């Protein structure tokens, strides 16, 4: 049988008796998904050039609005504001969200993937919402995942229930469940990163990566990807497996990529695929945030991949 | 004034006193693509699941091969997909041969990476037969050549004498929009991009040169790093953002990997006509003379000086 | 604030506290639309002519395996199948739906515009499901309406609170309210109806007519309309005001349109926005089915337009 | 083989070894009609309603055609049914088309979503003169080409010139029109009927018997039906597609009729002609008009052959 994504949150939120706030919370991040897809494709594009005679912004702005119109929400954390936003009361419901609405955009304009990601949590105190309801670790995720604007459009929504693959058919705006309960290989033949910095990897890095190229056994070096867009790259492991890298150096302790809503996100997603997601020292969803836009390392993907990197890691420990 | 392709193709046709034949083929190239981009991103996915009750690449073969034939602007037609030259039934016959990768790095279109489209256009040379020997030009001798990108967005790269020029597809009208005129790649760039997994088999050459992106003898700051591994998508960002890209040859892939008929050479005349390079190492991608449709060469592209700057380290080399 | 079909459908089931099989239903029906609309603007009709080398069949086949994988049907009539269609016992929810999958298609041949309508009943008895189910009068509707497929796609929907009228965003897949809580016109001017057959008409309809050329109280003459697909002049008389007329003839005695799934959903509607609809002896509401094919006549419209034709029908007898 | 729109204007033109002047016109309109199409049917409504946190169609589709024939290069005089007077094209980016056009036309009744159209007509100008409103004033047997889109349960254009009438359906997922019905002709006699009869109190005397005579054929066969759309394009579009008869006559009130000659009755009398239809005024053909005004009206009656041959003897009848 056919199932689309309006159809499957539904039926996850009654068989979960829900009171079906998280069901409108979800399906207001679905249109907004849709909105930035048609906005990043460049519907329309012609009337800015002239046939009649910001992206970042406009997505964030999409998903602030439809977010806070589902009546779920009480705060929320984007990558483009400073503070956290929170809703006004008559809007309040329970959920906080953490997101950046175009990851990768900063090279949109050489038309690379970009991508929509997405963290929920439940609100924990009943005091007044404020940014602190947002400094929750990872391990509290109620739901998260990504919108991925590829070649298609995909959005990956991972929950207890395990992660599923929706792909977006533009004729009629549907996001078509295509991939269900995927798990990711135990072990990949992959490795992504930016070796351009390798002058100033920590020591560990650069051994781990030098023996995917210069194997020490009889096994073939490892294949390498870096499309810098972190939804690409983390989905390409999903599908493919193998292990990303964004790792913590001296002149960068804690990495690069935010930890509310890069790491988490994904490291929510690799988790319930069977994969691993680590900053050298601890799962990145067993960090305990201070900042709403703090850093953490990620080092993520097959087990058997993110384990052979503790291992050397800890080696230069 | 806006520009859409289709008028900007008829005018160059206008200009050049032409017969209309080029601008017929080109507008049916054209309707293939946005045929394409739309099965690529999915559009009626949901008859396929079910909600009533090809392959894409052989989808993406079957609407350019016929839309040209259907021009009645070509004579022979060169495709990754097939093994062997189509040559056009006689009474659609025109005079141009076209090579084409119609739905390229789609090996890895699981992941929703970037694909595209590739084509070079010939004009036939040979008075004889139409046969597997007309698609045999250096690149030299291009009309006409490009791709088009389905990446966030679908954009078509289009060179020509010319120049190089940038059309947006604007989905909500199935119309190519001019967006970037006469196109100018950046005489020295920040990023290289190659697939490093291969450093076990690389040439002194290709390993001294990334040594000097990651570690500069001048002690300016390293290059980044970037590789999508969908050449339309690695070449597409060289020419906007500058830099470097190679795919050289290693040892399962000794005379290189990339197809010098529909992806280097099309890709290395874009490249020269926006003042950039394409090198094999020995001698430019567009003077290479081909035996075999399929064949396969080294390419080096992009940066003017970057390209220079792996040529001095190749001829250190020796 | 903007709010979505998927939304409000949503957020009535939370407010009626339901179990979720409605919303299912109805997202269902929502999905099957914006499948229809796509086929019926002929996306992808360059594939029928050879680019590489039924439509009320589809449509039928659209709400048909849409609403059987809801979960929430039971009874399903359609103006395409002879009998009623009976939900396998593993899918069967509580609901009965008739509906037309594409009225008005007999001219899609110029291009008319087509619509979809559909009418949702409660099962309330333990037994087996059968045709019987459906055969209700339209005073036990659920929820009705229709979908236009016209210049644009909209969906209006009618319910115990009321009418609303949502516009399709084809550029998202996404149905847009535009239009809350919908009355029509105490009175229009315009009248709609094939005047084809004046050489069959009651005597009725005739002086009814007439009051519209050549009004008796010095008015200004009523314009005429008649697009000939019932969905669209209809919602031209819910839009502008006026009455619709499909009375009984020679070749339709007993008129001609379909009580099920054309009369009692229309009448539905216009009842819930203020309206009328009679067959000239009683509201199409009240009349009993017999046959789930069986027809009725119909005038609806505008209250102040309908109580003058009944004033005509009285003087009659 | 499938063919495009664009494709085939394209060969017409090589065909008649023109300049590609014509081509790239036809080009702009095409464009400009997709463009209409998107915006009819309402994309990025959405934005309207607030979904991030504005013209009317008729005025964005003006400003589609006028904007996209102006930048073809193609034009020099431009009607609308927007503009009181005619836009003379800069001299930079004349052409030597004259090209008189509705832009969407029905859509004072967009608000319940009927149907609705663009029309358009094209003239090559006549005088030597610097271009003036009065190279718009040509009888429409003059016309190079013209034709409709029609923005209804699909979009489709209608395409009109000597060799024929050519009908297109635009697939929206790649935006391209796609020939599907090719060398149209109007069926010789049709069975319905469609003008506005509640005016029928208004209605001339000829016009009164014509109908009557629909209703209550006198010869014992079947009454035709009735339709009226409202909307002129989808109107007269059912009627080349079914045959039968279409009319917006002159009246008491109007003696001129109320639709406007330069860009309605011409370019549907011209598609009606090349199908093998009719289209006159009641006095004459809509073709033969010499109009005095861009803005004036003309009476129309058009349709099947045998249909409209009646009418103008029962009209020859009340002389
Ligand atoms: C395990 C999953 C996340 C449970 C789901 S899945 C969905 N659509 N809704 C819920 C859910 C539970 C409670 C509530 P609520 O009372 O806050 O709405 O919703
Ligand atoms: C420099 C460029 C390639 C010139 C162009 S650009 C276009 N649309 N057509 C032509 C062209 C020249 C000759 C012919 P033809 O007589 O084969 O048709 O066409
Ligand atoms: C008055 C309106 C129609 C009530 C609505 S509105 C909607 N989306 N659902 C319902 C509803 C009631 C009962 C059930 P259920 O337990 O069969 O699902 O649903
Ligand atoms: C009979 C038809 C109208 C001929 C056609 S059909 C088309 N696409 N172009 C032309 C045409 C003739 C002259 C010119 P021009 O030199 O003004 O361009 O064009």
């Amino acid at each position: 049988d056919v199932n689309t994504l309006t159809r499957f949150v539904m039926e996850e939120g009654r068989k979960a008796r829900g009171t079906g706030e998280l069901t409108q919370l979800l399906n207001s991040l679905c249109t907004a998904v849709k909105a930035i897809s048609s906005a990043v494709r460049k519907a329309g594009i012609a009337h800015l050039y002239g046939i009649a005679g910001k992206l970042d912004v406009l997505s964030n702005d999409l998903v602030m609005n439809m977010l806070k119109s589902s009546f779920a929400t009480c705060v929320l954390v984007s990558e483009e504001d400073k503070h956290a936003i929170i809703v006004e009361p008559e809007k309040r419901g329970k959920y906080v969200v953490c997101f950046d609405p175009l990851d990768g955009s900063s090279n949109i304009d050489c038309l690379v993937s970009v991508g929509t990601i997405f963290g929920i949590y439940r609100k924990k105190s009943t005091d007044e919402p404020s940014e602190k309801d947002a400094l929750q670790p990872g391990r509290n995720l109620v739901a998260a995942g990504y919108a991925l604007y590829g070649s298609a459009t995909m959005l990956v929504l991972a929950m207890d229930c395990g992660v599923n693959c929706f792909m977006l058919d533009p004729a009629i705006g549907e996001f078509i469940l295509v991939d269900k309960d995927v798990k990711i290989k135990k072990k990949g033949k992959i490795y992504s990163l930016n070796e351009g910095y390798a002058k100033d990897f920590d020591p560990a890095v650069t051994e781990y990566i030098q023996r995917k190229k210069f194997p020490p056994d009889n096994s073939a070096p490892y294949g390498a990807r870096y499309v810098g867009s972190m939804v690409a790259d983390v989905h390409r492991t999903l599908v493919y497996g193998g292990i990303f890298l964004y790792p913590a150096n001296k002149k960068s302790p804690n990495g690069k990529l935010r930890l509310l809503y890069e790491c988490n996100p994904m490291a929510y997603v690799m988790e319930k695929a069977g994969g691993m997601a680590t900053t050298g020292k601890e799962a990145v969803l067993d960090v305990i945030p201070t900042d709403i836009h703090q850093r953490a390392p990620v080092i993520l993907g097959s087990p058997d991949d993110v384990l052979e990197f503790l291992k050397v890691y800890e080696k230069h420990s």
